[PDB]
């Protein structure tokens, strides 16, 4: 059968083509996901439909119904049966669905606009005038919620009882919130996906610091499925055979506008 | 009580000065004898590490099928796991298990301070500078396996290089690198490389990026029950931020350069 495969529209990994009205099916997208998944496909021999998550979330438990929500949720109710996405692996997660090695290494980072006079994660614990927050409902979020490290149970107690919301809804948000506060808001959010804005047009953000954390991405499929197996060798062979390098190179550095 | 195969490589296990008065697992200290003691502590289970007889990190004999070293230890049923700078590669997954990797590394260059060397394509366009890997572990198998124009150039050169520019151990490698006055380049993984940089007698450098990227992984023999909790424990340390913490401990608050 059709295997159905979540995933979410976030640049550079999922996007939509310029010209998709005039495309069907998986043709109407681009990007590093979209490359992977072919290759997975074609390595694991199996037929498969691009589902962009119709929540446009990552994948939290709510703490009161105790229900997953976006990708994760996909996977655990049954409505796809893989999320080939820049999903991070958590213990929260590996729980209730299986993940493979990781395809790609991350850690959460700040990203600022240029000439903003923070340096570290622990100068936006030591003041007040930059507001800094993460995506609502992602890794990053559940990061500092959980974290028992000084600095960062600091960011948290502020972060969660700031007034307006440091929370934003899409990465493209909390970009757009960092490139129109003048330096007054700086932004969590994984070194992927800030390596990839720093390399675009305005060229106005920056990377600042080292990496507060140190995980990956995996392929992720329903608890005990038969998928599951497959797709961790493909992804081991597809890491030795130099291809996960050649499309991070494709995707980030080969078209740097910066 | 579980079995733990593990093999004496700086600075993940290594013996005490005092060894010679102590017992059992007392014996030795680094970062895989701590993470061995963190992982037993939260999945509830008492332990020996033992040493790896042959002193290898496994490969399969061409010939026989045999493996060797700790992955032959897990395959044959003499140990119940691997806690070791054990590389996840897609050979080793088909016999045995591992757990999401522990810690990051690559394929890196070192040479003794000096030498005219930046990168794989500068080794691979001389001849001066002769370069060689460890034997039977995954730097070996990586070039063997290579289709990249500048690595598969560098395996053909070192197979049939004389004499031979392999090793036994990691050691010998270093010792062969600080020994040969700028003539000996070491092939070997980054957190290995860069925790020789910062020792005594801080006459070796890692010069430019890895080769690859890939990790070390707890692992067990296929279909052990002890897997899916060791790869639970992984996942939580690396959280609680006790990964991060013993490889500061290991490699930069024990700096000598
Ligand atoms: C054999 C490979 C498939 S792998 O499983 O080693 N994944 C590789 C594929 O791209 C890069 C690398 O991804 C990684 C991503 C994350 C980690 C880490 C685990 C724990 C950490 C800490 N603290 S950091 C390692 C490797
Ligand atoms: N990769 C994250 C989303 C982005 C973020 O939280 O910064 C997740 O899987 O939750
Ligand atoms: N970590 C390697 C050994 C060292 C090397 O090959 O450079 C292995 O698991 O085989
Ligand atoms: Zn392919
Ligand atoms: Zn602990
Ligand atoms: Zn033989």
């Amino acid at each position: 059968k059709t295997v159905v495969v979540t995933t979410i529209l976030e640049s550079p990994y999922v996007m939509m083509k310029k010209n998709h009205e005039m495309l069907e099916g998986n043709e109407r997208y681009e990007g590093y996901c979209v490359d992977l998944a072919a290759e997975i496909a074609k390595h694991c021999g199996f037929k498969y439909k691009l589902t962009i998550v119709g929540d446009g979330k990552y994948g939290a438990r709510d703490a009161d119904t105790k229900i997953w929500n976006g990708m994760v949720g996909e996977l655990v109710y049954g409505k796809a049966d893989i999320a080939i996405a820049p999903l991070t692996i958590t213990l929260v997660r590996e729980e209730v669905i299986d993940f493979s090695k990781p395809f790609m290494s991350l850690g959460i980072s700040i990203m600022i606009k240029k000439g903003t006079p923070i340096e570290s994660a622990e100068d936006l614990s030591k003041q007040t005038e930059i507001a800094y927050g993460t995506l609502d409902s992602g890794s990053t979020k559940e990061f500092f919620r959980r974290s028992k490290i000084a600095v960062f149970d600091k960011m948290w107690t502020y972060m969660r009882s700031a007034e307006p919301s440091v929370f934003v809804r899409t990465t493209a948000e909390g970009v757009a919130r960092v490139r129109k506060s003048k330096g007054k808001y700086a932004y969590l959010l994984e070194s992927t996906m800030n390596e990839y804005i720093e390399q675009r047009k305005p060229c106005d953000t920056m990377k600042v610091g080292g990496n507060l954390d140190s995980k990956g991405y995996g392929i992720a499929t329903p608890k005990g499925s038969s998928l599951g197996n497959a797709v961790n060798l493909a992804v081991l062979k597809l890491n030795e055979q130099g291809l996960l390098d050649k499309l991070k190179n494709k995707w980030w550095y080969d078209k740097g506008e910066c």
